[PDB]
């Protein structure tokens, strides 16, 4: 494909979130008419990031010089090269993560500024920086996806889970964590325990090869349950468009997520069995669309928060 | 070589460090006649380590299966296999690091306990955990040394330097840092600035290919200068065997360090040009001896502290 589609796709990808900032600017104009944590998080992020970038760039160089293309588990039907990067679409598509995180950080910043002129935003700042780092490190992982660097991809989320605080054993421990985390209170508590136990038994029986998949699945299910709890309790106590947008963006996100176009758990030939052609602007594939809706649904859900 | 030399060498190492503990026990019997930082440090250490061992074990598995031995930069004359590890001597030799570190933690612990029954030990505990992690991660790096994981090797020391707070530009910035860190005060300050400047122009002219070596050298020289300052200033104000031992072990450690038997920055054949035969018990090489004396000189140096 010619560079014309390159520039069209890139311009569209940037300009959609540029229009998001533009609309936010109209909203603001219509309305017109704790550094220790920040320093620690920036140091930890930059220092942990540096050598994994070195590692992935070394992998890219060695695969480019050797020509042995089964080292990286790309989407070889929707792979577009530019310079030394042999898969640019998956790199550019993660721009939405960073831009949406920036918009989030700035709205939180102006909220704090207006507050100065238990409503705390420090955890919000930390989680926004977490979104920053997760997006960027996901991009670096997508430079060349392998078994080795997937652990580094989930290492930041493991870090965050640490700071914030065989399958039968896993199911039992998951059940224990679910019950420990959380006239009518007993009924809803039992309902939550039951829905958690259902995913526990799916994890026990199905036995997937991707642990992070179920980790994120229980994550999204638990936070959506808590959001439904918050909305129903607010209703019983006697803006709104974000609540509606959350559900549709997340529904699209899960649809695009459960495609599993690339699977590095097997041999690379088997991972090339599930490749699918480009579907968006002849430049993007299902995984990049998953990136986009994951970013926007994440933003909307935390906007409810 | 037979397993006999394996067991003799391993038993020798473990028993000499056990003799260190035993002598400490005689000393103690003769004398007889802040959790947030700990939790954070252990969490970050474990979580950052985990994918590093995952990556290096993946490297070991792939080199073992494909048989392409130029992936890892070993000491192929002093390489001894055991199980899946193809270089056991470099792994076992780092046992002294963790064992001496454990000694340091226990003596600090008894000192604190006696204190309960501005003398602060929190930084001492943090640096002891640092010793532990540096030793273990150096072992994991020595499983299969390459360009990629050397950055992870220096990553922990970069981490610590962050928490505790083109060559001409580097020399100028080094000079600025040296002068910013630190009748007769002027003369000694000028002397320190002069030796720092001499090392700065040494790095500027020689332009070494190992930045970590340069940083470690300036670290050793600076703390040696500060220790000599402490001794001379205590002398002017009107035990000692540790002070005596520090110099001898550190000089021998530098002697063994400047051998540079393996150099991954070139092609693997050039790194194999500088291989040297086993020298100690027909089981160890110069780098492992550097491991040992680095550990003991480290322990003695902060024993003075």
């Amino acid at each position: 494909i010619k560079e014309s589609v390159y520039v069209k796709s890139s311009l569209f990808s940037v300009f959609i979130f540029l229009s998001f900032y533009l609309g936010c600017l109209l909203v603001g104009f219509v309305h017109y008419l704790y550094k220790i944590y920040f320093w620690n998080i920036i140091t930890i992020a930059v220092f942990y990031a540096l050598p994994v970038i070195q590692l992935v760039i070394t992998y890219q160089t060695v695969v480019n010089v050797t020509g042995n293309q089964d080292i990286c588990y790309y989407n070889f039907l929707c792979a577009h090269p530019l310079g030394v990067l042999s898969a640019f679409n998956n790199i550019l598509s993660n721009l939405g993560h960073v831009l949406l995180g920036f918009l989030f950080l700035l709205i939180v910043l102006r909220r704090d500024i207006l507050h100065r002129r238990p409503k705390h935003f420090g955890l919000f700042y930390a989680m926004g920086i977490a979104l920053m780092m997760e997006g960027v490190l996901s991009a670096c992982y997508h430079v060349c996806p392998n078994y080795s660097n997937f652990q580094f991809d989930t290492s930041f989320m493991y870090m965050i889970a640490g700071l914030c605080m065989f399958w039968v054993i896993f199911s039992a421990i998951h059940v224990l964590a679910s019950l420990a985390l959380s006239m009518d209170r007993m009924v809803l508590l039992v309902v939550g325990n039951l829905v958690n136990w259902s995913f526990a038994l799916f994890g026990l029986i199905y036995r997937p090869r991707d642990f992070a998949s179920y980790m994120l699945g229980i994550f999204i299910c638990n936070l959506l349950l808590y959001l439904a709890f918050y909305i129903i309790m607010k209703l019983r106590s006697s803006p709104l468009f974000c609540i509606v947008a959350t559900a549709v963006m997340w529904a699209a996100a899960l649809y695009f997520f459960f495609q599993n176009l690339s699977s590095w758990e097997g041999t690379p030939a088997e991972s090339r069995e599930k490749n699918r052609e480009c579907i968006l602007l002849d430049f993007f594939d299902d995984h990049d669309i998953w990136h986009f809706l994951s970013a926007t649904a994440l933003f909307f859900s935390f906007l409810v928060l």
